[PDB]
């Protein structure tokens, strides 16, 4: 909704337990918006369900609905 | 909508619980998945994918 | 044995490895047309025809 | 009775035997087929389909 | 007696239909069984052509 | 374009040391993937990703 | 081709002396990776990369 960042975004998806990965890997929203399943696997998001939630989450966030 | 473990039981697919647990597939995720995506997570039998897809769409509609 | 009795009743018991590997049960089969049967490797029109008509007759009341 | 290969031979359509064998078209299957279904398995001439359809009908007199 | 279909066609002034008849494997035996709907299905689009064929084949064979 | 203004345009000024020590010019960066960037000590995927996009954007 | 003119074409004329001391001919350079060029004192990734690419072009 109101002026986004990664911490908030992960909390809105129930994925706050990936904050460490995101922090170490310096994944901002601009970066995350360019990433698919392969790339998220490269940074250690092993669960398909987590990758899916992220991928759809960031499209939703930036897409205007 | 409901519990993933109970949904699998209601379809006779309790033996997929381990894949669903490892891939963190909740019901809302499953609702977005077709045959290609289910294949990606290791559901290799057509008949299993078909029951999941048809069972999750009966659950929401 | 329901699916394998069913295939026997049609003379299509040699399809039983495809059906076993793909875990096709009668409820799945009852929803399949030509395209979906081609997707699982039932390549012959005649087999597909017999399967579709057989399951309709089985569940249709006679 | 009579089987599919003798049947095709009797109509002068023996060159179709390989289609009928690839598609496992027995006489009981051919009996349910119209022009559209025969086009689908690659019988492209109307004349050939017409001979098959009238032939199989004759055969259940 | 029955003749080469290209001759039957030439006898009705319809030689230009021979490509359709060859492709569709239409013999006189088959043509004898066809009406307007069936000849439309093989691409004889003009009523006047179908009419000549249907009568032509009655004249030729029925007689 | 030069190295200093490239890194600043991506928010990666803090990398200038690594690029200086390793004598990474833009011609060289252009040929580097994730593995090669890992080799020079750029450990964050996010940074490598920005470097790789940035330099590809630069040579259209 | 001569080693002096090779380093001129890559802008690495300041390595002339490491190459002279270590007797690195182009036939030897062809065999060398990153590990091996580090062993003879070429500390910068970018210089190693240029040498590797340059020789493997010829």
């Amino acid at each position: 909704g109101l002026d986004m960042n990664i911490s908030q975004f992960l909390k809105s998806l129930g994925l706050e337990h990936l904050r460490d990965i995101f922090e170490t890997e310096q994944i901002t929203l601009d970066v995350l918006a360019d990433m698919g399943h392969e790339e998220l696997k490269e940074i250690g998001i092993n669960a398909y369900g987590h990758r899916h939630k992220l991928i759809k989450g960031v499209e939703r966030l930036l897409g205007g609905q």
